């Protein structure tokens, strides 16, 4: 394997962290390949759950809890902290909230969150590497409570970063918020990518294509599939009671991605930097509720 940039995995990984048996698990948690019966059962489906009011309530609770766990992680972003240390903290913080860390053994993903540094687009596996001043780092959190999943991420600055870092991060967030702003009943899922790319390209950035936003509720990933790039073939129309994410990944250089031999880590083929943000959204009559929004601040962490 020829790595695309300067980052290398830092093994070995600390042994898998156990989840106390009292925590409710999703179906894949103890599958040996981390497969989810329920997700496969709807694989290739185009139909989109209309959540009931109790659904909506479970979704509100788990997304607020996931936000709380992300905020715990944000509080540890500093030079010299390892992504593995971040994950240990996240893992305890899920357990303390009585939630299962959704990423754990999801298709054998071996950690409880993703930490994606610099040229890692997404799904980085927490490891022994200490964070370096100048890095950017995304932490992606997903929790499971009472049959429901809630998913969010943000990109963070590690001490001081270069203007290009600042520009990529702010721009990515602006991409996400401009997309959310278009969310309301009657809007086509494919329109979101047009809005995202339009802003990305205007700032001299490219848009990752192999990874999409997705529906989420009782399933971790399900319809709709939501591409972040222009002129895409996404199927379906927003309707009050839909829940899904938008999570653009935006790049310095080219858009092309490839995967590390670990089977998970997605990096720029060109070794240049990528940033992402994610929210879990519910479509309401007037627009949408940002179920994973920060409550103690109007803004994401990087700009506070
Ligand atoms: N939370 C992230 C993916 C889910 C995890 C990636 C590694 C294991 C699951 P997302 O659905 O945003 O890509
Ligand atoms: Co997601
Ligand atoms: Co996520
Ligand atoms: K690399």
């Amino acid at each position: 394997y020829r790595y695309t940039g300067k980052l290398r995995p830092h093994y070995p990984l600390m042994p898998t962290r156990p989840v106390p048996s009292y925590i409710q698990r999703p179906d894949y948690a103890d599958h040996p390949l981390g497969m989810s019966e329920s997700e496969q059962a709807l694989k290739g489906t185009s139909q989109i759950k209309l959540l009931s009011s109790e659904d909506i309530e479970g979704m509100r609770l788990v997304c607020r809890l996931a936000r709380e766990v992300l905020d715990v992680a944000a509080g540890m972003i500093k030079p010299g902290v390892t992504t593995e240390e971040i994950d240990h903290a996240v893992h305890l913080a899920c357990i303390a909230r009585n939630c299962y860390p959704s990423p754990l053994n999801y298709y054998n993903f071996p950690k409880s969150c993703c930490t994606s540094v610099n040229e890692v687009i997404c799904h980085g596996i927490p490891d022994r590497r200490p964070l370096q001043e100048g890095d950017i780092v995304n932490v992606d959190i997903t929790l499971y409570r009472n049959g429901y999943h809630g998913d969010l991420n943000e990109t963070f600055f590690v001490g001081e970063v270069d203007d290009g870092a600042r520009k990529l991060v702010q721009t990515t967030y602006e991409c996400l918020m401009q997309a959310i702003d278009a969310v309301k009943p009657g809007v086509r899922y494919r329109e979101l990518g047009n809005i995202i790319q339009k802003h990305a390209q205007a700032n001299g950035f490219s848009v990752v294509r192999s990874y999409c936003g997705h529906g989420i509720h009782k399933l971790f990933h399900t319809a709709p599939n939501v591409p972040h790039y222009a002129k895409n073939k996404a199927v379906g129309v927003m309707k009050s009671g839909h829940v899904f994410t938008i999570e653009p990944m935006i790049c310095e250089g080219g858009w092309q991605d490839e995967t590390w031999p670990d089977g998970w880590t997605a990096v720029t083929r060109d070794g240049k930097r990528s940033a992402q943000f994610e929210h879990t959204l519910l479509v309401t009559d007037t627009g949408c509720e940002i179920l994973t929004r920060r409550l103690d601040s109007a803004r994401p962490h990087f700009m506070s």
